[PDB]
């Protein structure tokens, strides 16, 4: 059973996949690509966009598709179908606000602009309704850790590059940031895993 | 269990519930908002986000994760692993595209001009993605109607009134439509379905 997941030399939207693999503990081969042979791969995929995950040769897209794949039927699942779903509606949630962001835009001050926006408009009342929908649960969804936990410490991770005041009164979501980093086969990723900006 | 599902009058994000609900034939309670009492209700909201689904006053969020929570463990849902890892893919990436227009914009005119360059330029970049994804086969994933099928009919019936040749040149496009609509329970609700613009 074969894995060459592809994408940019970032975490984005491939590191919820790779968060995955080094907890679930499976060999994969980690296909970063540089910013300039991407035109040529971009062509040859049915959708254009990366993520990707070739599983012996048949072809993957949509990290979360992806994402939820790797975890039909294991630990990070939901315990239960109303389980599975939460997990969804929370990553959703959270994709829902990562996807606002104009990641592509080449123009630099209009680009500032709007992540500037977002991150004090919209970032603060997320993390608001997060810490509620947590209250004073030891994870997001039902009783152990599931890959939600995971979207999320990712998540919280590029925000807290633009942004490092944003958990300030929200310590019970610091608490479970570092509560999913400090996982066995996570904790060990974050240590080893290229480090790039984003 | 008993299910009620809140909502504006229209289809936009619940009717992907709505076309589910019917095809698996589930009596639910199909709960339509005016404005007027919004703020009111969106006061109770884990997300302050609708469409909602409440499952015996356990409320459930995002109206995909929802539908999918709905097709699992019937043949909406994708024969495999692989293939439901397709149907989600494909439901994103109709959804991605989507979330790009500007729904509440009340700049008529700015409007007009994103979503019309957008079905410009991006629109028919996804239509022949979407197109030759299909092929020349009977539904998008596997040998039978997934839940990604109904969800092309969804969007492509509403952005189908902001350009009507839209697929003018996907005739194989307006083919699964067809096969979407012409689904007994589906074709049941289509003329049932109260009548909105979206
Ligand atoms: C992990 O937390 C998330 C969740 C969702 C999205 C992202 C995310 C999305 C995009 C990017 C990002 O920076 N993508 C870039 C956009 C610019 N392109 C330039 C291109 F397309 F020309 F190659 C490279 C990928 C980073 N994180 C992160
Ligand atoms: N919903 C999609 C978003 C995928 C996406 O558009 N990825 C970006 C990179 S972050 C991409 O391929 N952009 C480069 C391009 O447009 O070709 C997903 O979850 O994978
Ligand atoms: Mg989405």
């Amino acid at each position: 059973p074969n894995y060459k997941l592809t994408y940019f030399n970032m975490r984005g939207r491939a590191e919820i996949i790779r968060y995955i693999f080094a907890y679930l503990d499976i060999q994969y081969e980690d296909h970063r690509i540089e910013q300039a042979d991407w035109p040529e791969i971009k062509s040859t995929l049915p959708f254009g966009k990366i993520p990707i995950l070739e599983v012996d040769g048949l072809t993957l897209h949509q990290s979360l598709a992806i994402a939820r794949y790797l975890t039909e039927n294991t630990d990070l699942a939901g315990n239960t179908e109303m389980e599975q779903c939460h997990v969804d509606a929370i990553v959703d949630t959270l994709d829902d606000f990562m996807s606002c962001f104009p990641w592509a835009e080449k123009k630099q001050d209009v680009k500032e602009q709007m992540f500037n926006e977002l991150l004090t408009y919209n970032a603060p009342h997320l993390m608001q309704d997060l810490d509620t929908y947590l209250g004073g649960r030891e994870w997001l969804i039902g009783n152990s850790v599931t890959w939600a936990d995971f979207y999320w410490e990712i998540c919280s991770t590029t925000l807290l590059v633009f942004k490092p005041d944003l958990l300030d009164n929200h310590p019970r979501l610091v608490t479970l940031r570092k509560k999913v980093q400090a996982i066995p086969a996570v904790a060990n990723w974050i240590k080893r895993r290229p480090q790039t900006k984003l």
